[PDB]
């Protein structure tokens, strides 16, 4: 199935769990392409599954600054595999 604007998005977000899915949604909000003198976003997050972080991130931004910033946020953690899979022409494997 396709999504609101995700489909396969939540499949990437099925591999990882709180062990670094939390760090992902965290590191994101620090990087947060605004850049201003706080380095957070307003309204506390409430979304725990990868699916939920999907429909969350498209709300925060849209497809664009969701995924474009996501592909940075894996540079922070060190998920070169994800940054590969996301671009591999493959839709995971």
């Amino acid at each position: 199935m396709a999504g609101g604007a995700w489909g396969r998005l939540a499949c990437y977000l099925e591999f990882l769990k709180k062990e670094e899915l939390k760090e992902f949604q965290l590191l994101l909000a620090n990087k947060a392409h605004s850049r201003s003198s706080s380095g957070e976003t307003p309204a506390q997050p409430e979304k725990t599954s990868g699916m939920e972080v999907a429909s969350y991130l498209v709300a925060q931004y849209g497809e664009q600054r969701a995924w474009d910033l996501a592909l940075h946020t894996w540079e922070q953690m060190g998920l070169r595999s994800l940054c590969a899979q996301a671009q591999e022409g493959a839709g995971h494997s």
